[PDB]
């Protein structure tokens, strides 16, 4: 929580800004949304790839087709608006664009437009105080992601979510920390709300998004990051015990960051601690927040 | 629109049902909802099968692990309740269960409740003014109607709606009334927000549930009121080509109630209008509302 | 071979029933045929189950929007024409109505008409002398049936074959007399051409057109011979492994009648002869070209 | 049309190349074709790609294991004589090989021989006469590519066209120039007639055989191409909202050429128009026949 | 364990009853065995359908061509042979046919003979000392059951057990009874070693063979004791969700016999006890060996 | 056979390696097992890529977590203790893990530890004494290979090779050497115990672990022995027809070592004999034996 929330292009206070319980998203799950992070740094308040995500905010919306009013230099202002008028130097932010009130049937009426919202406030670690250092302990769902071409997983829109729910629940029902889903075809997807990266004789793993997982920004990130430090990386599917065999394993998020995976369904992974590679991509995110790391490609939208 | 609506166990005016845009459904698509339709009858105003419609409600609820709780009885007491106040005869209910201002992770936090909307008011024939009558143009959808345990699709939930958002604005695009999704086998599991029927030489058909098609109350009335006019009925998996051979085809919901499809992607059924055997079922159907069908197995709720 | 063939409504001599190489179906695979016979009973030459497989001729065009321009009485009127300008009492007749000399685009131009052949000539036993007797060895293809919303397999077209060549050339290949091929979900379809029936504890099993099996009019008129036998019947999805523990199996086709399959890959079926219900369905399928059963169903139609 | 067609090895007047009408395609789709073009290059009328086309065609014809008595040279001087035969400098060439009038069994009888004609006449653009300047609309089709191990998709059949006519016909019924079909597995497949590239972020992309895509000559060409123009390159499964995310999209064959793709479901791809990797792909192809593209790969075969 | 083994024809004291570590079976799962209870009545030790479990190890072994020298009688008499050989009234029996000391290739050498053991002994309820009367948690896998054609489910080998292993033991170590598993569909399968069944609205409902399950002796029992005592019973697919929402569901097995499920997936069934219908095939079931229930079948054999 | 065979920490003369006829992998396929070859070489008998193989036996046993109470190094002493002691100088070792006599159910007691073998002894060419210089004649099998989640084929196990029984039984049933397995998708997987390698156009191919092929030692060094000669690596999917394309097919594995495939269903190979790259590579690595190849990898592990 925090003192603001910009809605429609105006700053209203937090506890007003509300919707009609008849508003579309909340019967059919019509709204996409984004997952921002913005640090405190060298270079002072930062968004972390600001316009890669308002870029995938307006991708999801057009797969939909939602009409967007607001350009991707509108909701980017906004952002570091509601970021400031806040008063935050570090915070997650949670653009959200949504269907309505526009009447009931799940077709929208012609010429409908879509409501915005964007809220920013403090968010710790999302799988724990002791993620990032330590790891976590992983579970393989019972509950398969998405098969291809019913619901977009390219798309980040609420109605996904259901899944990312039962996947993630279960896990946590059963005394795990994270919830990794397999696609249809018996396939790692990816976790819950994560990307998956193994690593495996130093070379870095992570699955196209043909295996149903969403085209992470941080998962791009990474990918980038480690051809920066030499570390080979391949795009392929990986088989559901390759999570077993794996020298290391880790997820990414924007929420989650780099989050070490320490074990997978009760099976430790290499030494049970922060792998090695994984360590190298962690030390080097962040770097780029002191600046040790530099910003080759424009990372770090400053919030002023 | 109508005057007041059921809002956790009090009855607000419309304008002030209202809740918070961090609403978790709003983000996640969580949220199980219903239709229902309350009939002016030969016995006044009736809700059709009233108690079923409050059951599957509550499997739904179930289904997700979404804490309920008011019972069926004072789900039903509320829904009649609405009814009355808003001084309808007739009209379609949609009671709405979804997790609200909880916070901002998908999981939600341990203890929490879910907020309970019923809302009535009156709305026209789903697919048309003339469509129950001279029956619709339908067509075969290119998106495919979600996988098997990945998201229940025996749960009415709201996220899933992303679905039938696509495969029905594409028909709709491309000029017909509705769309006919086919499950990820390429069989025919139903329309956009409708079960879908054939009938080809006197005997009625539709695909089972585990064709990814919602178990509909309007179906399983259908089959009941079918076998009552020793119409055959076969539950059983149909060719995307049998929509092509059959005599006669319809589909069916509380929104849609019992309409025909005269056509299906420019192919014209049968004679190009209702059919014989959809003929005798709708008027069975209908007939319920004015005592001719009789009403043998406990349909018709009185609202009072 | 015989004296005539009905094209495009006249009698034209064997020798002149000729189409150019650049017809569209001889690049396309752009055709719809039929399997008929025409045989010497007690009531004389009569052709069974014409109108059913006209109607299918027509259904199968009709599933490719292929523009015919005769109706299904000018087709039997035709098929009986061309039956006694042959001066034949019993034949194997095969309708094909086909794109034919309209360009080059596999989309043909708007307007165009088909081209239609209706040839018969006597034809012996399908599957071998002995097989209606002694029944065949049949073997699992390493060929899978076409999946379902591809092409679709109730239409009986030409294209189709390629797949009916791979399966049943196969066996062949290998020293089978015919080739049975799975679905693509690894469960049973049918022969290369024809319908596979098995027989276990006194019940005929068959699987449903949803396994990728063409709707066989012999195979319909199997299940309605045994029930009147007092044979229970079960359109059911059936093992591979299914053909290894049944009692009976045999198959069905205009061409190939009744065939008895003795044994598959290798594995002796029952006694590995024709077993006692595949017996009774044969003599009462014979019997009624003899009178010994009685034509219930109006399914032979006098050539005159 | 044209004067003479290769029979056999005989320059037959167009008139006269007939088949009989019990000819084996005309009934089972068996046979295997090829579409290669003649352009008026610099070096005067040459034959693209010409060895390519016709070691497909008998790789085709071995998968079905039909017997081929003309080498691969015999072929290609068949296909020039015809050419001149014709006085053509540009032109489309059809070759076909096809099982003819052998009997009515699926299956030949051993020892049979093919047919093989090859036809030569002028041929514009596959896909309209604005097409490759303007790019085309194109719709993802409600039926699915054949697939893997039904009918082979990397053997250029004739029977497999039943499938290029419903997935084509489809999108021209619905106002579109060209239908683009999904696998199996929901993934982008290619066009009914035509492979299908993405480019993103500078990166040219397009699925891989095995996602039941014909290996088109035309798009392996493109491959090389793109390569010597310093454009990366990347074979892997696409999925279908990817053509709603792509910077551009493109169809390649033999008689479509290069053909810009501006819109996917009414959804625009990039600016609407030919795209700038797009252009340059263009331009370096059809530059092979003015010189300002050099031919390193010896894809120009002189017709003399 | 027991004093003695039946041993190829021969009684050999328990300790003695041993193998070379080259026993074929030992390296590649190639053995088939049944599961048979002996208990105590009215009619004295007696075998429960004996014959039906012996026909099923012929069964098994013809399905992967196991040669087996003992007849169906001959297994059945050395059966109850070694009953009395060990003093037991009450008893599980373990057939065992095995591939034993003929060489490492995985394809045995021609002409080879399996092994034969057969070893009965006590042995309590297999889901726990309270599972009859209470019922048990069950805990949907995150492994799923063989796909169809790849290993036979309809064969009970060995082999096919890793699979049972890894569905039981997550279970298990999350805290559950038993697992139950999916098949590769999403669809419900089988417990890791038993039937699965459910009941909702009095009728009776269990996956069919084809669902990847094993056509359990128990089942076919329960099925046959249900249609006696009036209950519908429908052999159908099930969705997973459908788990949720029955009124009671239970297993079935030799060893488990029949054993209530009191909830799945942490989700209570119905009351959270044994349900009334499960209950009345539970009675009828042992009421077989009181004599309250009519042997009607003959599925009682008595070991003298 | 040989002399003696480490069993559980000591060296065992043959005829005592034996185990109670109810241990536990006897019925339900619970083993790991390996392959490994023992080279006389220019440096005297060494073993190839021993560790890789003793880890691959631990990875295997760890993903179904058979405890193992031997280290790799243990196991590698053991091994080649075992050579020695039977003074072989050449020879096939086979390490097998399993779970012994730890009682009836399927769900081993905790606390139960498994039992080790390793055997050694001289082993032929696995596909014939001409195999590796003619080459062989494989089949495609009726049987596919296990699917992806059902049974980890990332593990070597015993119970898995009831799949390898099937594939390769039929190959050889029908005269053929091997048996070639696609995948549940109808991709080439690999064949009954050897991966499978193509060549088209100097490129070497073969389907990557996710294609459920077993991740083969022998495969992986051949990449790399490819990789050293300059030859380019596609790990991809590959189509069932492409076994028919393909300018050179041959298998790999530790027993069948490098086998060139001459012909697939009946269709030669290239020219029916070893092809160019299939002879490099094979030069290659019987070259690690004389020296001529520098074992650039530490490969050969001296017996001593
Ligand atoms: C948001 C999300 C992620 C993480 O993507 P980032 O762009 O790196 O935030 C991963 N998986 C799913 C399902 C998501 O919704
Ligand atoms: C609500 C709904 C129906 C209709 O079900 P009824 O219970 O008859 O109203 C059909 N399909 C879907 C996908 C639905 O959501
Ligand atoms: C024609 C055909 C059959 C047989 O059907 P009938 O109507 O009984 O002749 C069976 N299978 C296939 C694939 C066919 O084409
Ligand atoms: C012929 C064909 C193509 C185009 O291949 P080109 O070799 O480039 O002409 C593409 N798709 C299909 C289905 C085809 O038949
Ligand atoms: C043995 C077994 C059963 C139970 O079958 P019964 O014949 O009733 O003993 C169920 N599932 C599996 C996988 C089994 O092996
Ligand atoms: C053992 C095996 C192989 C060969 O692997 P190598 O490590 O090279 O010996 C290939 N396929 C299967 C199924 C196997 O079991
Ligand atoms: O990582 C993000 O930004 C969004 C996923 C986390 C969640 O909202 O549950
Ligand atoms: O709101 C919709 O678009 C679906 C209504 C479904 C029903 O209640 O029948
Ligand atoms: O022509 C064939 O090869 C099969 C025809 C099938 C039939 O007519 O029954
Ligand atoms: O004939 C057609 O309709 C397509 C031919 C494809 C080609 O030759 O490129
Ligand atoms: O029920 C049976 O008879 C066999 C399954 C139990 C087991 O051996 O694990
Ligand atoms: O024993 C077999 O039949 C397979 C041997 C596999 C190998 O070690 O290469």
């Amino acid at each position: 929580k925090a003192d603001y929330i910009w809605f429609n292009g105006e700053m209203v206070r937090w506890e007003d800004a509300k919707v009609h319980v008849m508003s579309h998203a909340l019967h059919y799950g019509t709204s996409v949304f984004e997952g921002i992070r913005c640090y405190d740094s060298h270079k002072g308040p930062v968004v972390f790839r600001h316009r890669e995500h308002m870029q995938r905010l307006h991708d999801s919306a057009k797969i939909y087709r939602f009409p967007v009013s607001q350009s991707i230099d509108e909701l980017m202002e906004a952002c570091r608006d509601v970021i400031r008028k806040n008063n935050l130097t570090s915070a997650y932010i949670r653009p959200l664009i949504f269907v309505g009130d526009v009447g009931m049937g799940v077709n929208p009426p012609a010429g409908y437009s879509t409501d915005v919202i964007i809220a920013a406030f403090p968010w710790g670690a999302y799988l724990g105080a002791e993620a990032l250092e330590q790891g976590i302990d992983a579970m393989v769902s019972s509950w398969n992601r998405a098969a291809p071409n019913t619901i977009p997983t390219a798309a980040k829109a609420g109605g996904n979510y259901l899944s990312s729910l039962l996947v993630g629940s279960e896990a946590r029902r059963h005394g795990y920390q994270e919830g990794i889903a397999l696609d249809v075809n018996g396939y790692i997807s990816e976790g819950a709300g994560e990307n998956l990266f193994e690593v495996k004789d130093g070379v870095l793993f992570t699955p196209p998004f043909t295996s149903s997982a969403l085209p992470g920004i941080t998962r791009d990130a990474i990918i980038k990051l480690a051809k920066e430090l030499g570390i080979e990386v391949r795009e392929q599917v990986l088989s559901r015990e390759s999570l077993y065999l794996a020298d290391e394993v880790f997820m990414s998020g924007t929420a989650a960051e780099i989050t070490p995976v320490r074990s997978v369904d009760g099976i430790q992974v290499g030494e049970g601690r922060c792998g090695p590679v994984t360590k190298r991509i962690q030390q080097a995110f962040f770097g780029l927040f002191t600046g040790e790391t530099e910003d080759k490609w424009g990372w770090l939208d400053q919030v002023n």
